[PDB]
């Protein structure tokens, strides 16, 4: 997790200001009043968890399926924007009519030189993909994907009444995707919708051509409708010359929505009553995270009012459509009440009783089991591979994670984190300007870390507010998405609490008063200073969502919070291949234990191995790291290094002996935290394996030199706890979770303190 | 006994395949004129594909499933005997499966008193270039 | 094989027949294979027509024993 | 008589591990969890010891004993 | 040998099992020694498990003729202690022709430096018959 | 059928299924029927025809020669 001050926050982390999204640049705080009331449809969203595997290649074909696939592909960062995927796709099937030969040759597969026409059909369907790999020689395909696409028309079932088999399909694993959207994500949505406008007609045409085909004869003679097949689809491809223009339409519905927001009356911003109605927008005004997307792209690209729309006809064609009313996005529009709620609340009491520890937190049970893949490549001799799930490290390590599936529950974490509770004297005097604002989400880490980037750098970029901006455009991307997902998540969750919101320019640089933020209100909070407001008027009135967050009364989490976890043995006997890599290849790696007693080096040196007790190596497998399982413990890692370096900065600053007592107790209580945690980690059964076996090895080392064979001399007290960590080290790296540069940290922190048991055991 | 009849059928089938692939291969060798070559080489494929399919019916449906069974036994036990069963995923897919299956139906066919043995090696010789791919299994 | 016929275009036709096309007799095979003589050798013997005089009362004439049928 | 490790018995007397009675080897040592219970009860008895002569003898012929003999 | 147990101190225990300890069957010896086959060779054959394929109808199978009984041994007194049962068919990835043995929850002491299946929780469940005895009273 | 259920009680002959899949594989009932069997065949099972050292008994007596320390 992670925390801020309650009074200050901009001096703690600029990223959660509305102002930073507004690009206010640290200076003046937003406050400007003169307000317009709102309401909630609790706003459009995504899913949150959707780990599943589509079938393709079975010849059913449905654009909504592929839309997810390309969308996920960009979410894999396989190229970049979906829009790029699409323009490059059209660049691909600019091999459109310039290649009649696609028909002439696939029909040649139908056998062929079909001027020798007849009810020729016999058998063969399901792998034109290879003869179409010859079509890849005809249609080179640096991407696997569209090459894997085009097969379908000839072989969805065509000719639907024979050809014939498949008895086989294909594969891909969509994972859960991004939680909340943005400019690029949206244009990717509507772009995916132009593709939606593509493929469905592309199926329907053939769907009727087949009706007009088997005139009988039987399937009738070729070099015709077959030789047709998709020429009409090419015309359908030419029906696709003009959907819209994604950035323009998105910017359009955007800024017109903003005009619907802004106080600014005049003709530049006068949403016509001629069209203030007309469906959709009437609830679409209510969406609010979508509104965050507004202020976001308003932040990046100014406003750039192309206003492709008129005032009414047609201010209709442009908002004919948008992403939620697309199914093309994994993301989906959202009903009324729950918003996206699933976080409880508690708050510190000094019997006064203003909070000093805000408690806002997670809600999430991590995977109970994970399974290794055996990369049995054989077909194609390239990317094509089979994984064949089988038990291995799997079952046993999983059962060992079950206790971790208890003792590292988030509820227990925050509950202990809440137990930090009493601090700076007593009791009853803990208050002093700011107060800690602890928080964190399952999502931001589960995704940004899934991209393999280490979220904490972005987190710190938020903490300083200002972007490091030295990153690769890829990392530039992960940073951006990190930002608006943090921010917006906090926004619309905070919104999920407080019922009412009002629009607020800002002013400052105006830059034409279109720039704007929000201010909120609640009353129940006790007459105490809190944030800039205090509470002022018996009511909040704050720009800043965190402020409304702090005042909220304690509650409970709602969502099923489960990791759901994938399975695939079915699809595995089916596979085939897909962009899978990221796992990656060789399931684990050794870590080397060491210790000294009687002033002698020993170095236990253990692998990897199954370690569990059946050799050897194994080999080969690789298991996926759960995003979640490492993400959560990384939240805590962020806490560890947080209290470490920051309160060490306190060790540097306030040299007051009482403040000395504070840094003492706090750093040494995170110390007792990881202490007792690894402590319970050592009792784990694999931990038991590491204990007995590594101890067996170094006892064998005792037998090395003949005089230090004088029985065990390690065991007294300190050594046991001292090696107890080693169990937490196997549980660390190559348990499939922690990423090293970690035990590193833990080592230094375990050096920071006396540790000991500290008692128990 | 030494059952008759069927021998003539399967032989005719065998030799006629010989006529088949000879003709088609010559056709692609020159005829000439692309529109036809892919046709025949396309044709070629499903011909083999056709036989592929029917060969499973020869076997893994009574009683050559016993054959693949025992083959799996002997091979994995051989893995253990040479030591590692480590690499032995080989109860799995296609290539090995086409291998063992076609071998199986062909094998019970060997136990069938008709078609010798040369026909077997020639047959797998046929499928081997053609493609094999599928993945029809399953 | 009938299906093979369309392979390979295009039409000849005078320059080279025509074809046997026709025989593939189950009967002729079984008649000889019953004695496990292997008919297939007898086949070419009808290609050239003349018997290759494998002088043995259960060799040569048996070939001819088929040819009649 | 002989000996073998308990944890490593599959790496040891691998045939004796009952999982071997099935073709199982795998990354996994059989098992998992599932369902239907009933102690399988009443085993066929003790053929050990109980050695004795029998008489074929009479032509009155008992097939039964002769079977046992077969 | 029981007396040997105190040799040699001191306590391990996790680093290296555990031990067979258990078998020394008069029965398995006599069953084979009656044919003067010498059981002792069959013994190692169950060490590696796989038969060494001494191909002869009164050689190889006779080894296996014992091995069956050998399995047949433990299961029976794996009945008493405990009537715990089932287990599943264990299809794995290949191949579901059926594959279901038996399981034994028994009941246990709360420590498990014995059995890879840590499943101490109340008791072992358990995948293999011997562990029951391993957790059994004398 | 007033007997095969006694076999439901004779489930001691377990392991037979084990090697059955192992010695062989799929266990198709092939002469299955559905009336049969039932009907006669399980009735016609050996132990009830009692040849052999096939032997028959309750539980532990066979175990009643197991040492334990």
């Amino acid at each position: 997790g992670f925390n801020l001050k309650v009074k200050d926050l901009n001096g703690s982390a600029r990223g959660l200001t509305q102002a930073f999204a507004i690009g206010e640049l640290k200076n003046q705080l937003s406050v400007g009043a003169l307000q317009l009331p709102l309401q909630f449809t609790r706003t459009f969203s995504a899913s949150m968890t959707s780990e599943l595997l589509w079938e393709v290649g079975k010849g059913n074909i449905d654009p909504v399926m592929y839309a997810r696939l390309f969308f996920q592909y960009a979410q894999a960062g396989g190229a970049l924007s979906v829009d790029e995927l699409v323009n490059q796709f059209t660049e691909y099937h600019q091999s459109t009519a310039c290649n009649p030969e696609i028909w002439r040759k696939l029909t040649a597969y139908i056998t062929g030189s079909s001027n020798r026409a007849i009810k020729a059909d016999a058998v063969g369907k399901v792998p034109p993909t290879a003869i179409l790999e010859q079509l890849r020689t005809l249609a080179p395909s640096e991407h696997e994907l569209f090459h894997h696409i085009t097969t379908d028309f000839v072989c969805h079932v065509l000719s639907p009444l024979g050809f014939i088999l498949p008895d086989a399909a294909y594969v891909y694993r969509v994972g859960r995707t991004a939680t909340y959207p943005n400019f690029y994500a949206l244009v990717d949505c509507v772009r995916a919708s132009d593709l939606r406008r593509m493929l469905t007609a592309l199926s329907s045409v053939d769907s009727k051509m087949l009706q007009a085909t088997f005139k009988a004869k039987g399937a009738l003679a070729p070099a015709l409708i077959s030789q047709h097949l998709a020429n009409a689809a090419t015309t359908a491809f030419e029906r696709s010359r003009g959907n819209f223009d994604a950035n323009a339409v998105v910017s359009s519905v955007l800024t017109i929505l903003g005009r619907l927001w802004s106080p600014s009356t005049p003709k530049e911003l006068d949403p016509s009553a001629r069209l203030r109605n007309t469906n959709g927008i009437d609830q679409l005004r209510s969406n609010l995270a979508l509104f965050i997307a507004y202020q976001d792209m308003v932040k990046q690209r100014g406003r750039a009012e192309v206003i492709f729309s008129d005032e009414e006809l047609s201010s209709t064609i442009i908002p004919w459509f948008i992403e939620a009313m697309s199914e093309v996005s994994p993301f989906k529009l959202r009903p009324i009440n729950e918003t996206t709620s699933y976080i409880g609340q508690t708050s510190a009491i000094d019997h006064m009783g203003q909070p000093s520890h805000v408690v806002v937190y997670e809600d999430w049970q991590f995977a109970k089991e994970i399974t290794a893949f055996t990369p049995v490549k054989l077909a194609n001799n390239s990317n094509q591979r089979f994984l064949d799930v089988e038990p291995g490290i799997s079952d046993r390590m999983s059962a060992t994670l079950a206790p971790i599936g208890n003792t590292f529950a988030v509820s227990a974490f925050v509950k202990n984190r809440t137990a930090v509770y009493e601090a700076v004297s007593q009791r009853g005097t803990v208050n002093s300007n700011g107060a800690e604002m602890t928080l964190g989400f399952p999502s931001v880490v589960e995704r940004d870390y899934a991209l393999d980037r280490d979220p904490m750098v972005a987190i710190a970029a938020l903490r300083t507010g200002i972007v490091d901006e030295s990153l690769e455009a890829r990392a530039s991307n992960d940073l951006k998405r990190s930002m608006f997902n943090y921010y917006a998540a906090v926004m619309h969750y905070a919104v999920a609490h407080n019922p009412e919101v009002v629009v607020s320019e800002h002013q400052g640089v105006a830059a034409e008063q279109g720039s704007l933020y929000l201010v909120w209100n609640v009353r129940t909070e006790l007459r105490i200073p809190v944030g800039y407001n205090a509470i002022e008027g018996g009511s909040i009135r704050t720009p800043e969502p965190l402020e409304a967050i702090a005042y909220n009364k304690p509650i409970q989490p709602s969502e099923v919070l489960q990791a759901k976890v994938l399975d695939l043995a079915n699809h595995t006997t089916s596979i085939h291949i897909w962009p899978w890599h990221e796992a990656s290849t060789e399931f684990a790696y050794e870590d080397a234990y060491s210790v000294t007693i009687r002033n002698k080096r020993y170095t236990a040196e253990v692998k990897e191995f199954e370690l569990l007790g059946l050799g050897q190596r194994r080999e080969r497998v690789r298991i996926l790291k759960p995003t979640v399982a490492h993400a959560i413990i990384q939240m805590w890692y962020s806490w560890f290094v947080e209290d470490d370096r920051t309160l060490a900065a306190a060790r540097r600053t306030s040299r007051d002996d009482a403040e000395k007592l504070a840094i003492d107790g706090r750093r040494m209580q995170n110390a007792v935290t990881l202490l007792r945690k690894i402590e319970m980690i050592g009792t784990t059964g694999i931990g038991a394996s590491a204990v007995h076996l590594a101890q067996s090895r170094i006892v064998d080392q005792m037998a090395g030199r003949g005089l230090i064979d004088d029985s065990s001399d390690l065991h007294v007290g300190i050594n046991r706890h001292r090696i107890r960590i080693w169990a937490g080290l196997a549980v660390l790296q190559m348990m499939g979770l922690l990423s090293r540069s970690e035990a590193e940290a833990l080592t230094k922190v375990l050096g920071d303190s006396n540790a000991l048991g500290m008692v128990v055991a």
